[PDB]
């Protein structure tokens, strides 16, 4: 009968994309070895300083200028995992975060305006707790968005209490998806610690095993540690929260204007960062990431939805892969002001290409105006762009089934497979885009002759309305705020 | 001193997108032979089932179906050159099709339906033939349109004339630029021929040294060659005129619902299509072609701005690196009816991965509404996308220079390099769009806050406003013109 | 949430064996090629060597040395079909052959002798049409075996008449399964093309679309072309019959010892057939075949159960892979005069190396004696050997699934799998051998302490007195059984 | 003239045989690094479990769960050897473990019964310390066992005297060859390492350079770490005695049905002792092995003669080699209870896949009844396969010697090579069985119709009588069998 015998046979399992080759990544690795030792790295907080000093380095204090050796960037390299586990409030919603191509979606983070529909017309306005609330709602519920990081920023907080410590309550409450601070400070970690060591009930060993809430630091580019920096890894290794070591240098700007140099710049502050991280608690849990682009050396702006974000991120995942880091790096971006044609091509370029490299994580969903507002239409409509991306990256399967050639036969010469019966069975199989309209004029017309913004807009209101997000404890919430509220106490005191 | 000398140093150059192994290359090829025994293929062209019995094939004189021989896919696949050159009429826009990674772009082709405007909003208009000279009037500007395909039918011409011979001199006329006839008529491609060998001044070899027109063909999904089709092929073989053997199956439609039977139903047809060429005059300048697309099992229609037409175009694009021949696949399409959000999102979904995987040439600018309409407006602005593609496909270039290590350090710890001599000679090296707005909010809004469609709208204004599109001689242009009269005089008989 | 995103990854499903480099293929292929020129293949028949002689082969006619041009080599290669389909008369049994790595299984062809069981004990008596029949009934009960091919010689038909015409209707008669003739006589070719002709209602479109006959021929060991081989190959590829090239060298004996050296002289010999099948009729259906076995210098018998029985096979399928044809090749083949412990082992030993390696076809199942007797009993007990291989070629797929990491997790530490919802739906993954005893000692010695070779033969009798086998039709039978008659007395007439 | 300058070549010397790609490595990897901390590990013996917590390892005290940081598996990895050597009383029976791909095989452990000559017919009867004597004997001889690994158990020793230092003593005396102890005691480390250094004469070094006893122990599945089996591993690594880290999971039972999940359990399993040994000792020589085989739901048993165990080991051995060390896998295994077809298959089946896989030790050798019964009968002829294994790995040698063209020319068209020089020099080159019966059908029956089985007993007995084993200096044997009453002595202090 038919064959079921069958010798060693080489596939390729979704679409790979290369970027680089091991000399070409050697060397970029090299270039930093050598950046990272002149000038080296200038690590401003003093605590910091000091173990970097303990174990190894050479720290000029009149400078803060610290000169990390290779053979300390290779043990950190060896201490962090290789993979840890974001958890949500609800198991279900729960990520991983792994050396790999497993790539996983994020909204944006972090902006200060929303663009909501006032009179007729979508209006920018400044964002406040509240609207943080409305985000976290919506990317409860949006598929796609793995998990929820801090969208735009409670600026009505400021100067009131603990903005920081704020930011941190209202998204554990307003969605059950790991969240993931991008305003973090290195005086009120403790403040997370807290708060989740409350979810749990007093129980510290729990959010560590488990931990529903993760941060952001940056390198101040190029080539310093900000002191905010140094507490958030510090205090993140020890207690037990993911580190994501993103960064944000410029071609043109803080880094080369090549793309390859611009990658040292990086890998150089990032690296100082993961570094600081391992020589604080062998084993911290952390992110080689990055949200480096390209500064434009005319309009007076930082594209983010321009290919060389796109490139970079993508390069940045394949340095990750590369180092046996998990990447969290910038993708779907945009610099549109509206969500038109532009703002769907931008998000759609810079997302494919690090998805397609393997982003094991990419942040953008949602944002606009180069990551100064927020549109919730607009993440909606990302949040389909992926699924059409999961589709792509599904690539080419090709097996003797797949291949199916009786199929083809049965069918014969002239003929549809629309009656045959594993036609019937493979009826979502194809890809079925929620909001994108594959429509007669007709239908279209006999339905509005509405453009995505509008079909997207009314899915907004819809899911607010309507979508059920797993509330906390009663009584476990009224711990967690306890903690808010003393965070404001402590800051009101100046 | 510093190092001017290294060693075996393998190097990444672009963006290398991959989608099999040869391992699977070879089963999607004896599944395509496999098939081409069994059941085979309908070659309604009686003059064509001659040319595949002429050399061993099963001809069924009754039924029509022809069964080929996987040796004369090999005896083919040697003939069809590997590259061949197309021309327009200004040496400036010549093409290089050529087997292998060299990606190209042409304009959508071809709709029945114009995207225009009216009272400060879009319509859909129907075709035209003074559309067609704008369309092309546009491409000819649009520099990432390597070549024109036609965009829509010059409808006022059906059943008036010979709509075709008429869908011919007037892009040749509108646009220095190459011309690839999207709907040709077998029993005309003479007419063709000649109104080419007109701008050459009645030399037939400078009409084949510097073909400025080429023609496509569909097989018929599933397995099916129709006569229009043999004709263009044998006819196009023996002018020496470029033929593009483009397929049209739809997985779940005319074939298997997956990709991979799909790419067999299609290279089936596609490579059937390249073996009539071949046998009717070694050596023509033939295609790798593909349309194809899936059909959406669940709003009845044929998606096109979807991920499963950029895989298949993408995957056709391997497939045609694999056997030896250019691309031509569909790329840079939309389901959507109005150039908004949507528009961006499919367009680049599909013309991505082409582009990557290696499409030397890649068509679907312009259109919209699944393939109806022509927007001039999403045109200019998916030929800004191909730009922004393009830095794109430029990769990471690592060197010593673009590593630039001795730069982090002039600048060191903390400071810019606005001021650095390397970067203010790098002015414009990072991608700079001509439409895509990336200003402040402030700077855009004092603009009029204009969106992508507007803003690209005014640039068609501009462009069809001013553009000096490289006029055809006086006088050849009114030879040719009579190839188009006595071809419209026949029609009437 | 869990992730369903991921990029380029590369996989092997099953289990693949590498032999040569493309350096050491192309160096064989060089060395063949050269041996064709010099000294050149004797092609004994004259209508072949003038088919030579006219595509340009230097052809001495005072020796009826033909020398073959590299170019000749390459066309034919290039003219022979990658794949071809082998039709049963149950098209439930049509069988692909085609060049890669899909292993296929066929019955030993073919023995002079059969070892039945008479008085207690095993006894090699001389075979007999009859036996032809049991051989071919037994066969189209076994899974494993694709395809018949014929098992042994009706030596009782011996001068009676034209035995290989005997050969050609039993079998088709006993078995609905495809018959490869591996005693094809080169003048009575058409004698075969008619009986099956007859089968198909006199319609030869149908006998030549669908083939359920094919033959094998031989090159006569070290470089000649037996007339018989000849005439088989030519008429082969007129009438449209499958023609399997199958060489049949000796290590110290038609080829040198080394088996670098022995391949040479197989693929000169081999490859000489197929630029005749071509030449005569572009496009024949070939097989690379091959049936070298090194001789054993020592024991003056060429040993078909040692390890470079196995080693040759497994080359030689691997050198069709590379001129892209498909593979015939011994296999499972033991020299042990009974089934015993001997027996299994060759039988692995050559089976087992060709598989991995992809051989299109494994030809030997059942045979003992060195190739001289056909056993019963070890044709079930190789059958059953084809489906632990069969399952050995599964190697080890790693999916997300797979590697089952929850599986573990639920269960647990210090715990079993028993009860667990997947173990219940993989019920019937594992191997599960119909022959071989899986059980304890207690269970097994209350049936009898049947060894696997009595356990094979009660398993031989129940197939045979309970085995079904798809007629052929009462009228098509005498159509063809008259075919076989106008033969055998023809024969006589002498 | 003749070329003697040739540019770069590329060659495969052997047969190579893949299962899994980087990719896949990497995969089954993470999938044991997130087990390795969730669930994680039970560790019986808190000597051990101090270890863990010492070097950043979390330990759950109450439930004694050590849950295994990736760098701690890491850093184990590096301090562990690549190599290491294991010695003989004789110098030139020294077998060299080393990652990578060089097989040595040795006899299976340990069961319970051996197979001997009754009244005409092999019975089953309960093995005892002598049995150990002979069969170390019996191995002594066969060249192809590297070293003797307690095959039987001293049974007529328990409750009544120190069984396992029996079980050391006596294979030491009964062969020269290494020993490695299958069963040993986490409270008599202390004796062998004594007895060790008795040999030597007080010279511990030499104890430590030339170890002459190894000793092996297994995880108990799924997830645990057994009191004995801890000690086993800290006193061996602490001792300088080679340590085999080997499990046995149950695919369907202890581990996933499928191979992918159980190798993961398999992995984290042996490598959680791979660390402990580590940690306790750095540098201390161990072995990353294996035995995990399947579990036919069906037969109620796990039988360790299917593909499967064929499979894993393979699967394990490349896991070995992934993680640079030397690899230990059961192989030359079989279900059958009695040496027939069935053994034969069965062991070459479970032989032949590891041995190309390249495992550093196959052990199966000689037994029967799914690890119950010891054959000596199936000893000699398991031995004699390994012969036929070693021909096979030669895989194919091409090179201008052995293509031999000139050789293919010399003898020219219809002429055979037996008379040829290069022939008549090339008389051994050729797999020379010393059991496996090549002669015609003649010459056999004449030898009187003997299968394979009892021309190995005949083979047995005829070495069991004239074989000489290497004599333990009398003197220092005293010392030796002086240390092994002590442990007597304290044994009924109890
Ligand atoms: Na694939
Ligand atoms: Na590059
Ligand atoms: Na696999
Ligand atoms: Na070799």
């Amino acid at each position: 009968a038919k064959n079921n015998a069958v010798a060693g046979f080489n596939a390729l399992n979704g679409v790979e994309l290369n970027l680089f080759t091991t000399d070409e990544l050697k060397a970029i690795h090299y270039a930093t070895m050598e950046v990272l030792m002149d000038p080296g790295i200038q690590v401003s907080d003093p605590e910091a300083r000091q173990i970097f000093k303990e174990n190894g380095c050479e720290v000029n204090e009149k400078t803060n200028v610290v000169k990390i050796p290779e053979y300390l960037v290779r043990k950190a390299l060896q201490l962090a995992p290789s993979r840890f586990v974001l958890w949500g409030r609800d198991k279900k919603f729960n990520t991983v975060q792994e050396c790999g191509g497993k790539v996983h979606w994020t909204c944006f983070g972090t902006g200060v305006k929303v663009c909501k529909y006032q009179d007729g017309k979508y209006v920018t306005v400044d964002s406040v707790e509240k609207d943080i609330a409305d985000i976290a709602k919506l990317c409860d519920w949006a598929e796609n968005i793995d998990y929820f990081s801090l969208p735009v920023s409670a600026r009505d907080i400021a100067g009131q209490g603990a903005q920081d410590v704020h930011e941190t309550l209202t998204p554990l409450a307003n969605t059950a998806k790991h969240f993931h601070h991008i305003d973090p400070v290195g005086e009120n970690v403790e403040y997370y610690r807290d708060i989740v060591k409350a979810y749990y009930g007093g129980d510290e060993e729990e959010a560590r095993k488990k931990p529903i809430f993760s941060m952001l630091l940056c390198p101040t580019s190029p080539l310093e540690l900000s002191v905010n920096a140094c507490q958030v890894i510090i205090k993140g290794a020890r207690f037990g929260i993911p580190v994501n070591v993103l960064s944000m240098a410029m071609s043109g700007g803080s880094s080369p204007v090549y793309l390859a140099g611009t990658l040292v710049t990086h890998n150089a502050e990032v690296l100082s960062g993961i570094v600081l991280a391992q020589l604080t608690v062998p084993g911290a849990k952390v992110w080689y990431g990055s949200s480096t682009t390209t500064f434009d050396l005319k309009k007076g702006t930082a594209p983010v939805g321009s290919p060389e974000l796109g490139l970079i991120s993508a390069a940045v995942a394949k340095l990750a892969q590369f180092y046996g880091l998990p990447s969290y790096v910038a993708g779907s971006k945009s610099d549109a002001k509206v969500p038109d044609d532009q703002a769907g091509h931008e998000k759609t370029m810079t997302t494919l290409l690090p998805a397609l490299a393997g982003a094991n994580t990419i942040y953008g969903a949602g944002m606009l105006e180069l990551g100064m507002t927020f549109s919730m239409e607009q993440l909606v409509i990302d949040n389909d762009i992926f699924s059409m991306v999961k589709k792509a990256m599904q690539g080419i399967p090709v097996s003797e089934e797949t291949l199916a050639v009786e199929s083809i036969q049965k069918v014969g010469i002239g003929n549809n497979f629309l009656a045959l019966k594993q036609t019937r069975q493979l009826v979502d199989y194809p890809s079925n885009p929620m909001l994108l309209d594959r429509h007669m004029f007709g239908d279209w017309a006999a339905a509005g002759s509405k453009d995505l913004a509008t079909v997207a807009h009314e899915k907004v209101e819809d899911v607010l309305k309507n979508h059920q997000v797993t509330p906390i404890d009663a009584d476990i919430f009224k711990d967690m705020q306890a903690i808010v509220d003393k965070a404001d106490k402590a800051f009101r005191g100046m």
